[PDB]
């Protein structure tokens, strides 16, 4: 129950993962 993701981390994992998948 850690600080969960947020709006702007969910649409970020993409840029991190760069349309990995």
């Amino acid at each position: 129950q850690d600080i969960f993701m947020t709006e702007e981390q969910k649409k970020y994992y993409n840029a991190m993962k760069k349309l990995g998948s």
